[PDB]
């Protein structure tokens, strides 16, 4: 959903300060009659507060409407406060406001980071620093690469001296959860952006074929491994595709060794510029099976075991 | 019931502080033998302080009384210190004291205040002054008209630029909710009292009539329309008579396009001087089909649905 | 779902007798490695008997199918008992098997009768020549019209000298209910097919727009009328058109004093042939307000009320 | 309520069996429209059997209505077939079947001989030549007395060789209970209608003054003492008296050593003749203290306590 | 029991401040083996403090004294500390230590003190001075007696300008209950110990006859009435007597139109000197009926009832 | 555990007849004192009937061993009915008893006998000569193999026109189960003991590498592959090897393109007679790998995934 389905903008001083919406406030916006003139324009309850633009109507879970978020839920209130926090940290002007506002988050990664905020052992409950870079990074206001430290959390099931595998609680999320109940997917993320031996490389390319052999190691780009269910690589390619397409944008095609072969195929076709289908398409052939980089992975674990 | 079945005046530098009955008090006093010489004088219940006239008995419901209050609940307290800090703001003097007291008020339309005041999201939470100009109307001792800043509120279920339309919570409250539990009924207060145009008139009529078609809308004359099921507007043209008879008071007939045609004839016979009969037979009759104001409105949501 | 989804064919004496699935071999079923050339054929589960076709398998839910029907439920015993009971009266021969068993039926409208059946004050109880011919009607052996004697059932929520309104408890159904928790729909039938008269044409009318004023009154074309939400007319239209399509066939327009205006001439455009481009854009249109048939019905209901 | 909110008739060889109606044809029927013309006639719920005439609405209770009785409980199925059992055994004719079920009969007091005839230790589930008596009493197709036998039962708190006193337990009834929680009431039967000694009689009015203080002897005149509260007297004076009025008759003063001054005067004055008032005014007049009877009672009672 | 038994004494600055005992030094205590040496004085657990002179072993209930205190309870320790608070301010000397704190008070009578201080509608939570001279009337430390202000309290059943009559509440309590389900007490306290009219009695006995018939009005003579069954008057007797004895002492009869008849006279002859049989036997015989001070009491309330 | 901790023989006309033991029976014998010389007697428990041989008493759980069975369970008299409704239908002589009832069996097989038995969907709820031959080959009563039709059972998660895999319900059994928490094993029967084509043991083993890649496909040679965790292979090289050792004997390698390459290694060695240690090292050693059979079975699986 856009910055806006949580805050509206307040002049104050000069600089622009973000206020979070009143679950009551939004409640009253969705009964109200709106102009077509005004579905851009925030909308005043009278009773409750400023509530969003009318026209973001279906971003909010009501009795006909379960593709948005739960927003009568405290979840709302601290994803708000957290986006709130951040954006007022950049002293927005009175001509981004707007741009700033319409740009569209990832829900679950926000309510991750509030997940992570408020755990006393999570770093991020210490540092305001730390825990404003990993939020900016989320909301799009920022240069860097989410790496471990600025993660968006979860259940660590892997840690290496180079990544840190995490499986994502969506399933378990209050504000805007997954509904699929068949829902399994991983992240990796770079502890340190620097270089990787292949040592470490081979110690999580083992695990990954070892303890999810039916997972497929893709990518979105941005500098993480995602980890998802081969009957899954479809939609992901979609979602990927439709997001380059929007040129109006870096792509990380990751190590090599470590994406699954026909998603490295399937993004370096698209970083060429190539077309939907042209790509799709090299996602599905069989490809000439690649010289296996580390061979041996797979017994090796097995004979651990038997010991 | 009586402001004093809430509270006790008490002298304190010549002006008048009202304090709350603990309910321990009234207790005390439902199981006193009072003299016919003392029941409009409040009791001292000797423990638990000073306690209404035991000539209110009726007022607190018992084992043989449901046609009273649940004074024992803490919404008694909250309810009572509101009245409170309502008359202590007035400054009433040693000749009003009984005037003032022996004015009988919604206890619902209060245990309604109670409910928005403790509301963080409500603006009245926030608001001493918008609070208090709410409570004296409700109490009586204020000139304004209830409009939605201070209506007594409830769940919003429509919004327009100028009026909300509430679903009265009766069925929920905890100091004197109705029993009758098939009870439903809606409140439509002007957002501002002022030039009302009639597009948004009509808006509201729309909405009456595909939402609330079994819905006659009357008012009781304070300036808000009251949405209640036909099979009930007997009751109110009774109350709201025996009120008019009380000439010992002004009446707002409000927008004749919104009023129930029979019940605006019944209404302007009352203001006419007129007797109860001759009223009364007015909101039976099958009247003569006004010009409908704003013909079409049905289809035209019935299209929209349709889409 | 096919009526092959509930029982498989047995060679007996020449005639063919009618057996049903047991929940565990269906299962095995899911779970079964077949080939390609099998697909249509019956599964023999070795351990539970003899399971459907595995080209079916999208009718059974599970942990990735919630589209289908819960086949563990008895519910599931109970549906596939009634369809027994009715196709083995019917001594299908060597030829036929086929066809009838790869019928489409409605499997809410069976676990209907099942609920009609079970309850010892239900005429279906104690009549095994009505519940048979109920069963046949909903299975498509049979010629006759659905009425109220075999109706599939529900809540009566209006009863008149000649028609009874049954409310759908499609949520509560155990086999294959509806997802979606907003959904209400009535169905009317006859309870004679015989002459109806304009004072019971009336009073249902009267009752229609009162008590469901926002609903369309459509039919399917078989013979009863479908109470809907208006905002459910478009699919309905797509549902009977898609069905009509399937030359390879009657419809009845039924009362047009009743059917909404717009889907009278939505199924008449179709009933001469038409496209659906074509039927559907009279759907849409306000079409000019027919001669209303029945006036005043609205005011005198609202009157009675009052009383 | 009518014996015909139980059963309808049904010509079987000249004679007439008595049938219970099943709830749902009951439901059925307060949701059918109804001519004016056939209001007295037996209903038609083609799905669920035949319904009581549509005249009776007001006995079952619905959403509007908690004045009438729990049809849809097993209770108003066993009281239909105790009536049915007893009607049965009668043979009634062509010309009385009206007259018969239109009888006003005692709700609670039927409920009380089920729960009576379903006890194994009762006497009455021994003996169906008395449940049969006990009921037709019951029912008013009886010319004899209830006595302890054939009494509605309850719990027993006190036995004489003469009297049973019972607590009737109407508070705890499925059918029709008592709504007002602060009921008590008592029924003295007599064991034997013989003559009864005065040891006898002073057994039980030094129980009632002991035991029972705050309540009044009275007597409704049909052979058993009522033991109610004084503050009930008045609406027990009225029912009485009502029932008396209904000359188109016989009462029993019973014993005025025990009857309550006051109920004795009150109902003397009615089997003179006189008005209402001028008997209610004997009730209310503090009469000339009559010689005590059995003096010392209290003390006895009193004195034994203290052992 | 003793004050020994929830406090311990300990010289600070000439004066002896009383410290409570943890439960779990007297649980030590319980298990402790003590040289009979050393029975009377105080046990160290030296694990959790001081704990009662083991002597007192029979005062704690434990897994085979049920006769005893629920010392684990924390309304032991709010016992104690009230006992503390109010010896603190009495500043004992060296040798009264022992005599003050081997008096024997009742537990019941301090919980129920406990429970009046921390209610903050009773007028002892907010005057330390009042809840002071309260608990030193209850631990034998005052001249004072008890009257409404500083009674032990409970349940107000009856309110007079006189008297207030209190349901005592001991089957509720923590500490020490009463085991015997079937109890029911009443205590009535003078509202102010001064001269009382005979309307004010009158109204009081009339209360007593009428709603409490069962009870005998007797006293203890330490200013107020009690309240108890007639079966139950023997115990009191003989509790009454031996108090008496111990003579090593005033006792009030109080007004004689209130007291139980016979109770006055075994009263008398106790204060008059003579021997329990020459007492108890009063107390048994059916004495000359007293001319009745307040006549037509009964038949009044009766006819208040009525009305 | 040994048949005879479920029964105890009766000569009943020349034939021994076997009857089950009662759970009291058994608890009485488990507080017996028996003499060393009666210890392989059947113990009377005089009040319950007979028990088992003292020497016995380890298979019995107790408050200090969870290493037997829990016979208080009604698993253990199922269990114990199963056996004898097999031993019986033998007619053992007076010379086989003992041999017989020394024989260890597996519960765990027995207890999911009785849910195959119970299960009115299983063909053995239908046919006692399958349920015979199904409990004789659990008894080691048998010379047939156990396939698919007499399988202990469990829950189906992979058929096959060659094979049926089971999952193994042991951690749900109430006789016996396994208490570590973590176990998970599959056996996987032959359909038909008859020449299996490569196609479909192509479709097993591609569902083995993905669905359940890290467990080892090994078998303890009576007929069927076993599906456990590496991490167990140890304990199952060891307690097949001690039965081997049992010489005092067939074993079935099975497919070798099935089993795990270690296993066969191991097992062959142990079919040629090698010690213990000369075996288990081959278990353990990185064996050359062999020629994959059936190459991209893998990928395949992979990319219909993905579609
Ligand atoms: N309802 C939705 N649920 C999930 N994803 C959606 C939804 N709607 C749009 N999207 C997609 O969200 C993006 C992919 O999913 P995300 O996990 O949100 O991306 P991401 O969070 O940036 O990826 P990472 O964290 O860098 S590996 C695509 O740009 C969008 O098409
Ligand atoms: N027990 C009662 N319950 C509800 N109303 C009562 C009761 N007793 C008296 N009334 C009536 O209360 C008034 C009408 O109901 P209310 O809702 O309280 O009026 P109101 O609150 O002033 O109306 P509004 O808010 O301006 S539309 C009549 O003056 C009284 O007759
Ligand atoms: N999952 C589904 N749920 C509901 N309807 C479906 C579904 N799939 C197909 N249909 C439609 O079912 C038919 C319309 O719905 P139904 O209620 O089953 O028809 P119907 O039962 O014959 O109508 P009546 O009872 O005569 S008014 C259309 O022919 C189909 O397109
Ligand atoms: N809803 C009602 N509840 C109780 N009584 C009613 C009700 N309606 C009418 N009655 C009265 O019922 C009768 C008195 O109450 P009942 O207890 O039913 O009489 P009764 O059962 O004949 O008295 P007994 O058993 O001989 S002492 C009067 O004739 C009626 O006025
Ligand atoms: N376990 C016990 N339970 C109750 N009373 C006891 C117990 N043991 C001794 N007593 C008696 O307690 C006294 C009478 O009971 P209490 O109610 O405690 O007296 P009291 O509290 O002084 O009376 P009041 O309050 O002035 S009317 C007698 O002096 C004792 O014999
Ligand atoms: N407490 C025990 N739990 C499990 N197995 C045991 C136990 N005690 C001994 N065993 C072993 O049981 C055998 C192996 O386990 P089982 O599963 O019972 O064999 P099995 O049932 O014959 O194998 P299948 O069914 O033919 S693949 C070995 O012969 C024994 O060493």
């Amino acid at each position: 959903a856009e910055l806006a389905c949580f805050c509206y903008p307040h002049l104050e001083n000069d600089s622009y300060k973000f206020i979070p919406f009143n679950n009551l406030a939004i409640k009253a916006m969705l009964t109200a009659k709106v102009d077509k003139k005004d579905m851009d324009k925030f909308y005043d309850s009278i009773i409750y507060g400023i509530a969003p633009p009318p026209q973001f109507k279906k971003r909010y879970n009501t009795n006909d409407n379960s593709r948005g978020m739960n927003f009568e839920t405290i979840m709302f209130t601290k994803v708000a406060m957290l986006i709130c926090e951040a954006l007022n940290s950049l002293k927005v002007t009175q001509a981004n406001v707007s741009n700033v506002l319409s740009r569209v988050v990832s829900i679950r990664h926000l309510e991750n980071l509030v997940i992570r905020k408020e755990n006393p052992q999570d770093i991020l409950f210490h540092s305001k620093d730390l825990l404003l870079k990993s939020t900016l990074i989320a909301i799009g206001q920022s240069k860097e690469i989410e790496t471990t430290i600025t993660a968006e959390g979860g259940e660590i099931v892997f840690q290496n001296a180079a990544f840190t595998m995490w499986k994502l609680t969506y399933l378990e999320h209050q504000l805007m959860p997954i509904l699929d109940q068949n829902f399994i997917e991983y992240k990796v993320t770079l502890n340190e952006d620097k270089p990787i031996s292949d040592v470490h490389v081979k110690e999580l390319v083992a695990e990954l074929r070892w303890q999810y052999n039916k997972f497929a190691v893709i990518t979105h780009g941005k500098g993480a491994y995602r980890i998802v269910k081969y009957s899954s690589v479809a939609n992901h390619a979609d979602r990927v595709y439709a997001t380059f397409k929007s040129n109006v944008n870096d792509f990380n095609l990751l190590d090599q060794r470590i994406i699954w072969q026909n998603w490295y195929a399937f993004t370096s076709s698209m970083k060429q510029g190539n077309t939907l289908d042209v790509c799709k398409r090299l996602l599905f052939q069989k490809m000439k099976p690649e010289k296996n980089p580390f061979k041996g992975l797979s017994t090796d674990r097995k004979m651990d075991e038997v010991s």
